[PDB]
C-alpha cells in the first residue's frame, strides 16, 4: 500500500513583492523554507487573487498555514469572505491552521473575534513577546524549557481587539494584549512573522519611508532594532513545526 504522504496548504494573502521574488523567488519558496521539512508536498493557494483548494479537497491536507497580508482582515473583498468560509470548513474538521499576521486575525475573525486598527498604533521592527507560561505545557509546542519571552519581526498596523471567547493567550506585549494565542488543539496563532528576516523588513522599511508613508526618523528606529539583534527563528520554526506536524503533545 501507498505510503502516508505529508502535505501542507500554504494560503498566500500576499502577492510576492519584488524584493521576495527577487531574492527567494517568492513567498511559496519563503514558507516551505520557514516551516517545510524534506519529503513533505506543499501547495500554495494565491488567495488574494482568489486561488482556492476545492473543498472537496481539503481533507488531503495534514495542515493549512495563512500568510501575512497587506490588506486588512476586517475588510469584505470576496476573496476575504470566501477565505474566511474556507478557513470556517477547515476548523470545523479539525485540521490544523497555523495563521501567520493576517492569517492569526483571519481565524480570529472566522472564531467571532474582532480585529481592526492597533490602539497603540502600527509596528515595524524587531519586538518581543511575553509568553504566558501558565498557558503552556512543557515538553509541547515551545520545547521542554518554555521561554519567558520570544524576539519576533513585527509589521502590522492590526490587532485582535476582541479575543473569541475560545481563545487562550499564548503571548502579549505591552502595546498588543494578543501575541499568540490558541484555539482548542487545532489553531495556532501568532500576530507577528517567523518568516521574515532582517531583510525583508528592511526593505519594506525602505520602500514605506519612500513612499512617505513613515518618517525616517520612524525608519531608522525600526531597522534599529534589528542592527544588533535577530529574531528568534530556530525557535520559531521548531514551535511552528510542532504545532504544525503534530510533533510533540498537544499544548
Amino acid at each position: 500500500h501507498m505510503v502516508e504522504q505529508k502535505r501542507y496548504a500554504l494560503f498566500l494573502a500576499t502577492l510576492d513583492s519584488e524584493f521576495v521574488k527577487k531574492t527567494y523567488g517568492g513567498y511559496h519558496n519563503v514558507f516551505v523554507t520557514t516551516f517545510g521539512d524534506e519529503g513533505e508536498h506543499w501547495d500554495s493557494f494565491r488567495v488574494v487573487s482568489g486561488e482556492f483548494p476545492d473543498e472537496k479537497d481539503l481533507e488531503k491536507y495534514d495542515g493549512f498555514v495563512i500568510s501575512g497580508s497587506s490588506h486588512d482582515a476586517f475588510e469584505n473583498d470576496d476573496w476575504i469572505l470566501k477565505l474566511c468560509d474556507i478557513v470556517k470548513k477547515i476548523d470545523e474538521m479539525k485540521k490544523k491552521i497555523l495563521g501567520i499576521c493576517f492569517g492569526h486575525q483571519i481565524i480570529a475573525r472566522v472564531r467571532g473575534g474582532t480585529v481592526g486598527r492597533a490602539k497603540k498604533g502600527p509596528e515595524l521592527k524587531l519586538g518581543d513577546i511575553t509568553i504566558v507560561k501558565d498557558a503552556i505545557t512543557p515538553g509541547s509546542y515551545f520545547g521542554n524549557e518554555i521561554p519567558d519571552s520570544i524576539a519576533i519581526i513585527k509589521c502590522h498596523q492590526d490587532e485582535v481587539l476582541v479575543l473569541p471567547e475560545t481563545a487562550k493567550v499564548l503571548a502579549y506585549s505591552k502595546n498588543y494584549e494578543v501575541e499568540m494565542y490558541s484555539i482548542e488543539d487545532h489553531l495556532f496563532c501568532i500576530q507577528g512573522n517567523p518568516e521574515y528576516n532582517k531583510e525583508i523588513l528592511f526593505e519594506i522599511v525602505d520602500r514605506v519611508l519612500a513612499l512617505g508613508y513613515v518618517k525616517q526618523e520612524f525608519a531608522d528606529a525600526a531597522k534599529a532594532t534589528m542592527e544588533n539583534r535577530g529574531a528568534d527563528r530556530k525557535l520559531w520554526e521548531t514551535i511552528c513545526k510542532n504545532f504544525l506536524k503534530g510533533r510533540v503533545p498537544t499544548n
